[PDB]
């Protein structure tokens, strides 16, 4: 009945709803419907990696640290759920996120010095801490 684009339209207004003001401690159920939405063969939809995730990833190739905080918090609330992800596809991400908001960074500081954010190291905290998530998950011994 729908399209590619309907679905990508959709999905981070339902997970905010989720995410912000439902009490999280009673998602014991939502992994296996939420897990026939993300994994490839449980679901007979053609799957991918890259339009899944795109509408953060549009968020991740320059935009701001304002909107990728709760953009890695829905990570976060994602991976508290056994959400198994590729891992190149987390690490190429991850790295396309940190060189882009480098490269912010660095305009912020040519800001005060344009003749010649911050506390977002405070969310690279549980940027790493999710990432041992996926060492939770996948890489076990």
């Amino acid at each position: 009945v729908i399209n590619q684009s309907v679905w990508e339209c959709i999905m981070p207004e339902w997970l905010e709803a989720i995410r912000t003001e439902v009490p999280d401690n009673q998602l014991k159920e939502f992994r296996e419907v939420l897990s026939k939405m993300f994994d490839i063969e449980l679901c007979p939809l053609p799957f991918s990696m890259e339009e899944m995730f795109g509408f953060i990833s549009c968020r991740f190739t320059g935009y701001p640290s304002s909107v990728q905080e709760q953009a890695l918090l829905w990570l976060h609330v994602l991976s508290e759920l056994d959400i198994m992800v590729p891992l190149q596809l987390l690490i190429s991400m991850f790295s396309d996120g940190v060189n882009s908001v480098k490269e912010l960074a660095n305009q912020r500081k040519s800001r005060v010095s344009e003749l010649a954010d911050e506390m977002n190291l405070n969310c690279f905290i549980l940027m790493f801490d999710l990432l041992l998530k996926q060492m939770e998950l996948q890489d076990d011994g």
